[PDB]
This record gives C-alpha cells, structure tokens and sequence, in this order.
C-alpha cells in the first residue's frame, strides 16, 4: 500500500462535515485557537486547541497532553458527540474497533501554514491509531517512513478525507506543505485537521 497500515478513507468525513465545523467553532469558542510556541522558540505558523479529557499543548519548553487550557485555565471542552461518533465510525472501519481517543487536536490552516516534518511519538501507547479528518481547503500532505531520510511521498488530502495512521505507518516522519489560498464553501479561507489521539496511560 501507499503507506503500511495506513487506511486512506476519502470524503468519509464529508457528509459530517458541516456539523463538524459547527463544532470546531463551538470548542474554539471555549478553548480559543492559539499559535503554540515550539521548544525552539519559534510561533507555529498552524494554530492549534483541543477537546477531550487530554489537550496536546507545549508546556515548559516541552510538549505535553494536558487535562488543563493553559491558556484559560480550565480544562479542554468535552469531546463533542460528532467527533467522537465520526472518529469511531472510522477507526472501526480500519480495523481498530476498540480505539478510544481521549485526546483530539485540532488545527487551522490560514494560507502558507505549513507543520514541518516530525513524528508523532508523544503517546504512551503507540499501538493505538492517530485518527486524522481534513476539512475544507485542499493540502499537500507529505510522509516518508521510519527513518528521516526516507524518501518522501505526496498525497492531497482534500475536505472529508479520512486517514487511519495505524501500523507502521503510525510512526512515519511526516508534514503538511504550505497551504495554498482558496476558496470552500464550509470553511471560508482555511483548511482544519482534527486528530483522535490515545494520549492517557
Ligand atoms: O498534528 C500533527 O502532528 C499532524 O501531523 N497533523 C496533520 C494530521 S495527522 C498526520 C499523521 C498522524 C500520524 C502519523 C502520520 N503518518 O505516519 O504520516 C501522519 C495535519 O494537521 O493535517
Ligand atoms: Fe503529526
């Protein structure tokens, strides 16, 4: 396949779509989209927040899953009914039924946003899945493999698109290219990500 364990399930997301962004708005409303600084020192061109029991923030000039906004400091909004049905639903049909995200960040993309290449391995279980939904504006998704010099593949993730990141694939080196400027009817001029993470113990 295009990347081993990975489930690509394209506009699965797309009919939920607009209850999805109404929930997007309803969160942020509550935890507020912020640019994180990296430990580097440097702002996030992606703004970010959370829902569910667990937030990813950086925190000490460290990153970490957090129960608590240290932005509001109260604690991340509830997972809303829609992620947590559309996140399941997905999981499900990737073959990780028992997947139970207690964690979901969520990204905004204004135009040139960009995340440069990482892994994602500040999970305590890295058996458990990352549960990736996109909406609106289209984005060149890039990712390599365990390795940061592996060879790099392209892949346009467009509005609905669903990636189950499980397997290997759970632990490629990946990023997201500089978003280009458009149009969506759902989202205006920005492009969201929300990714299901298994973050407690
Ligand atoms: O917030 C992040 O760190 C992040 O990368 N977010 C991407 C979606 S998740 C893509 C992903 C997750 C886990 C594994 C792999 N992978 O092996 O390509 C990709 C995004 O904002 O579009
Ligand atoms: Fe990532």
């Amino acid at each position: 396949p295009l990347a081993a364990g990975a489930v690509i399930l394209r506009r699965f997301a797309f009919n939920a779509a607009e209850q999805l962004i109404r929930d997007i708005n309803d969160v942020a409303s509550q935890s507020p989209f912020r640019q994180m600084v990296t430990p580097g020192g440097y702002t996030m061109s992606v703004a970010m927040t959370n829902c569910g029991h667990l937030g990813w923030t950086t925190h000490r000039q460290g990153y970490l899953y957090s129960p608590i906004d240290p932005q509001t400091n109260k604690p991340w909004p509830a997972m809303p009914q829609s992620f947590h049905n559309l996140c399941q639903r997905a999981a499900t049909a990737a073959g990780y039924p028992d997947f139970q995200p207690d964690a979901c960040l969520i990204n905004r993309y204004a135009p040139g946003a960009k995340l440069s290449l990482h892994q994602d391995k500040d999970e305590p279980d890295l058996r458990a899945p990352i549960v990736s939904v996109s909406l609106g504006l289209p984005a060149i998704f890039q990712f390599g493999g365990l390795k940061r010099n592996d060879p790099l593949k392209r892949l346009l993730l467009e509005h609905g698109d669903v990636v189950v990141w499980g397997g290997e694939s759970r632990l490629f080196y990946h990023g997201i290219q500089p978003l280009k400027a458009g149009f969506h009817p759902l989202t205006i001029d920005c492009r969201y990500n929300l990714t299901f993470r298994q973050a407690g113990k």
